[PDB]
C-alpha cells in the first residue's frame, strides 16, 4: 500500500476524500500544529522516509520546513497542489511573495482536488478509476455545501464588499467572489506585525464605513478588536483558515472549515 504525505492538515482532508484508503494519507503539520512555520520532528522525518508521493501547498507555505524534504524515497516526487492558481502577492500594493492562502476559495477547492487526484493517479494508475469518482463526487459534496453561501455573499450591496480580517487569509476568497481586502498582516508568522498596516486599515475602514473586522482560529484577537474600537466598526469573531480545528470542534474537515468561515462571514454582512 502507498503511503501519500500531506504538508498540513487542509491536504490532508482533500487527500483523504480523494484516495478513501486506497492509499495511507499521513500529514505533517497536524491539526493544530502551525503551518507557517513548523519544527519537523525525528518522527517526521520518518513520515517523509515512507512517503511514495508528498503533496505541498507551495506558494512558499512550506519554505521554512521544505529543506527536510530530502534524502527521499527512490520516486518519490513533491508535488505542488496549487498548480494552475495565479498567485496573489503579500504586498497589499500591487510585485512580491506570494500569498499562500489559496484553499479560501471555492474554485480553488476545485483545482486542489484536480491536482490531487491527477498525482493519486500517476502514482498509482490501476485504481484511476476510483480516484476519478471520488474526485467528482468531493467536487461536488464540496460546491453543493459553499455555492449557498456564495450565492448569499453575492446579495451584498457593493459599498459592503469588503472582507476584512487579521491575517490576509481571504485575499483569494475576495478574488473569487468579487470582494476587497483589508487584513493586518498578511501572515501570521511575520514576527514584524507593522503599526502602518494597522493605521491603514483603521484609516481605510472609516473612509469606506466597514462594519466588521475578524481574527482567526491561530492568532490573536487584540489587534482586530483594538481596530474595531479605533474604527467604529464590530469585532466579528473568529474563522477558521490556517488549520482544520480539533475533532470535536467546528472546522474538523476542509468542506467544514470552509462552511463554517464563509458561513460566519455571511452572517456579519447581513
Ligand atoms: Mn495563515
Amino acid at each position: 500500500k502507498k503511503v501519500v504525505l500531506s504538508s498540513f492538515s487542509i491536504i490532508g482532508d482533500i487527500t483523504q476524500n480523494i484516495a478513501k484508503d486506497l492509499v495511507t494519507v499521513t500529514t505533517l503539520v497536524e491539526a493544530g500544529n502551525d503551518a507557517h512555520s513548523y519544527q519537523v520532528t525525528s518522527a517526521d522525518a520518518i513520515k517523509i522516509q515512507n512517503a511514495d508521493l508528498i503533496l505541498c501547498n507551495g506558494l512558499h507555505l512550506e519554505e521554512t520546513y521544505m529543506k527536510y524534504f530530502t534524502n527521499l524515497k527512490k520516486g518519490t516526487k513533491i508535488i505542488t497542489v496549487t498548480d494552475g492558481i495565479n498567485p496573489i502577492g503579500v504586498s497589499e500594493d500591487t510585485d512580491s511573495e506570494p500569498n499562500p492562502h489559496a484553499w479560501m476559495s471555492l474554485t480553488n477547492a476545485m483545482i486542489y482536488i484536480e491536482n490531487i487526484r491527477k498525482a493519486l493517479t500517476a502514482l498509482d494508475p490501476s485504481n484511476a478509476k476510483k480516484y476519478e469518482l471520488n474526485a467528482r463526487e468531493y467536487s461536488e459534496k464540496i460546491r453543493n455545501s459553499i455555492l449557498p453561501l456564495k450565492t448569499r455573499i453575492e446579495k451584498v450591496d457593493p459599498e459592503k464588499r469588503w472582507f476584512v480580517t487579521s491575517e490576509g487569509c481571504l485575499v483569494y476568497l475576495a478574488e473569487d467572489f468579487g470582494f476587497k481586502s483589508l487584513y493586518l498582516w498578511p501572515i501570521n508568522s511575520d514576527s514584524e506585525r507593522s503599526p502602518s498596516m494597522m493605521r491603514h486599515a483603521i484609516n481605510q475602514m472609516r473612509s469606506h464605513k466597514i462594519k466588521f473586522i475578524f481574527s482567526e482560529s491561530t492568532n490573536s484577537d487584540q489587534p482586530a478588536k483594538q481596530v474595531a474600537y479605533e474604527t467604529n466598526a464590530s469585532y466579528g469573531g473568529v474563522l477558521y483558515v490556517d488549520s482544520l480545528s480539533k475533532p470535536d470542534g467546528p472546522a474538523p474537515t476542509y468542506l467544514d472549515l470552509l462552511r463554517f468561515s464563509l458561513t460566519k462571514i455571511v452572517d456579519t454582512l447581513f
